[PDB]
């Protein structure tokens, strides 16, 4: 048993509302109440992000994890964070974004932050029955969180079967969700794959205690297993003492205009 198993099993074992107290003990979170009202009060101007996960890519960004470029896919865009924020990148060229939709999932927000026009998000699109195609960089957010560490496990798994297909294509600057990274076969796996196409696993701290998720991102380099290590580290440390400040931040503004 590994560290991060040993923190999912303390994890489930948790009162709920101790449970309530560690999900966001410590972690970075962005400000969004704003960006909710504008959102919803349908403000298309004002450059606000229409999820999180802006905040999230920009975090890997700003720390030269991954450089997008180019033409750019993004694999389960949601709402379109991902996607909005890249816009915004110079060397970005194009972005395309792909997600499921329907009952149960994000439908894609139509936004005119900065770069909007080189945007196009399409939803009612399962990517594991898609073909890949050719981009510079290949972004993905997929991975469904689960109670069973072994429904987790093989969620992701099936995720980095998914996007084998479009890493054999080749980019470039790629940045995808590893959401379950803390079991032995997932951590050789891993392992192969960082061999085979090069990056490393990084933990954002935008993300909550209560997922173990890390991001697999071209521009890092770094021992899989140690990483993970560490990331499981600092989670069963923020299980033991009290509850820990919240460091809020300014959310990412994504201005407006065409390119
Ligand atoms: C609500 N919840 C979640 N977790 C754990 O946190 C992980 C990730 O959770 P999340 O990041 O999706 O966010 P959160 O759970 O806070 O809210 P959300 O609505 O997104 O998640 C709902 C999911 O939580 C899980 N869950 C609900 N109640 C419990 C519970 N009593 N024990 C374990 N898991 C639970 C269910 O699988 C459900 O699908 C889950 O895989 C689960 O093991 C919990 N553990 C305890 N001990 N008590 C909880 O109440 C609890
Ligand atoms: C939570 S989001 C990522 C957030 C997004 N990057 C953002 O910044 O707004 C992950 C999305 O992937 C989508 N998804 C899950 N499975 C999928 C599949 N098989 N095909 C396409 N999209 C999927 C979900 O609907 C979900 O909205």
């Amino acid at each position: 048993e590994t560290l991060g198993e040993k923190w999912k099993a303390r994890l489930n074992q948790m009162s709920a509302l101790e449970f309530y107290s560690y999900k966001k003990s410590g972690i970075t979170e962005v400000c969004r109440e704003e960006a909710r009202r504008a959102l919803k009060d349908g403000v298309a101007t004002g450059g606000h992000a229409v999820s999180r996960g802006s905040a999230k890519l920009r975090w890997l960004v700003e720390r030269g994890y991954l450089q997008p470029y180019g033409k750019v896919i993004d694999l389960g865009c949601g709402r379109g964070g991902w996607s909005y924020y890249a816009a915004t990148i110079r060397k970005v060229q194009e972005v395309k974004g792909y997600t499921k939709g329907g009952p149960g999932h994000e439908e894609p927000v139509l936004v005119q932050s900065y770069g909007w026009n080189i945007v196009r998000l399409k939803s009612g699109v399962d990517v594991f029955h898609m073909a890949a195609e050719p981009c510079d960089t290949l972004l993905c957010d997929i991975g469904e969180s689960s109670s069973s560490p072994e429904v987790e496990e093989a969620r992701t798994l099936r995720v980095l079967s998914m996007v084998g297909d479009w890493l054999e294509k080749r980019p470039g600057a790629f940045c995808i969700k590893v959401l379950c990274p803390y079991t032995s076969t997932m951590m050789e796996t891993l392992e192969r794959l960082q061999r085979r196409y090069g990056g490393g696993l990084v933990r954002v701290p935008l993300s909550r205690n209560s997922t173990h998720e890390m991001y697999w991102v071209s521009g890092a380099k770094s021992n899989t297993i140690k990483s993970v290590s560490t990331t499981s580290q600092l989670l069963l440390g923020r299980m033991d003492g009290p509850r820990r400040p919240v460091k809020y931040e300014e959310d990412v503004n994504l201005g407006s205009g065409t390119r």
